[PDB]
């Protein structure tokens, strides 16, 4: 049950005046997508601090990736849910690593510990495995959001993400055209999707939703990971394209913009983008992802 929402004062949606006229703010199956300018933050934080939302999120810092959860944290600390109630799950090989992060009122950590597999495509992959903890889940959270490491908050991230079930358009790809993304095109792959179909190339990156179609997801592009692996084939993009097979088949029910995964190294600031939330920490994949 939903209370009533107190009396609020704001500017009055015009009708015949779009937010935002530059981008595609709704899917063609009407799902919001998520930029700057199309949400009022004060009425959403008040829809879900009525229902007193707990937000879990889930990062794996898997053997020399320990290095980016101090600034992963801290900048989470300052920028993602703020005012709500969160729980981290911070999935390492090392807990002793695990830096003493000063948390705000209300917001939690749990160190759990996995094991960690050699390849850095298995370790990626295996997050989803991990992830589908199901039980812990349910009774802790009322939405799970999934996202990498090696990042850094920048600007507010919050209740406007939460839905039943979000991917995130990849900063690459959001201006291409279907049969440039990089999806898998090998029909023996689980996680294959033909030249002619496509919405959107989602990051695998950042991913969320509610525990029960987070679960569904992660439990289904496990098990496809699993098919594949017996068939002797390895997708192109690893986690990232069998996601992409999943939202292609299970429509989310918003997406975020690139705001929400930014390169700012790579790929600059451009005007489409009034804020850059959420972005890449500078890396040598070389190095980091071997002993
Ligand atoms: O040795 C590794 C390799 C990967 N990861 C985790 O897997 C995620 C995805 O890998 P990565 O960030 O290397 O992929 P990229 O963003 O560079 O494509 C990382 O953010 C970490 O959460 C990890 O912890 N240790
Ligand atoms: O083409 C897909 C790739 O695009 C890269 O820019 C990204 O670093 C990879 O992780 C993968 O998403
Ligand atoms: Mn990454």
């Amino acid at each position: 049950f939903m209370v009533s929402l107190p009396r609020m004062v704001y500017p009055q949606p015009k009708v015949l005046t779009p937010c935002r006229k530059d981008v595609l703010v709704v899917t063609p199956w009407l799902a919001p997508i998520v930029w700057e300018g199309t949400f009022n933050i004060d009425i959403l934080n008040e829809q879900f601090r009525l229902q007193n939302t707990t937000i879990g999120l889930t990062v794996f810092a898997i053997k020399k990736y320990v290095a980016f959860l101090k600034l992963f944290l801290e900048t989470a600390e300052k920028h993602f849910m703020v005012g709500h109630r969160v729980h981290y799950y911070v999935f390492t090989d090392q807990p002793a690593a695990v830096p003493r992060v000063t948390l705000g009122t209300g917001r939690q950590l749990s160190v759990l510990e996995v094991r960690a597999y050699k390849r850095w495509q298995d370790v990626s992959m295996r997050r989803m495995e991990m992830i589908s903890c199901e039980r812990r889940f349910l009774s802790e959270v009322d939405y799970l959001v999934c996202v990498d490491v090696d990042m850094e908050f920048r600007d507010h991230v919050g209740v406007e993400i939460l839905t039943p079930l979000f991917g995130t358009l990849h900063p690459s790809f959001y201006g291409s055209s279907r049969e440039a993304f990089t999806y898998e095109r090998r029909p023996q792959s689980q996680a294959y999707i033909p030249k002619d179909e496509g919405d959107f190339y989602y990051m695998g990156a950042f991913f969320g939703g509610s525990v029960q179609e987070v679960q569904r997801l992660t439990r289904a592009c496990h098990q496809a990971m699993m098919v594949d692996q017996a068939n002797g084939i390895e997708a192109v993009w690893h986690d990232e394209s069998h996601l992409n097979k999943y939202l292609l088949r299970h429509k989310p029910t918003k997406v975020l913009s690139p705001e929400y995964l930014w390169d700012q190294q790579l790929l600059g600031w451009p005007a489409v983008l009034r804020k850059l939330r959420f972005t890449a920490v500078p890396k040598n994949h070389q190095a980091v992802r071997n002993p």
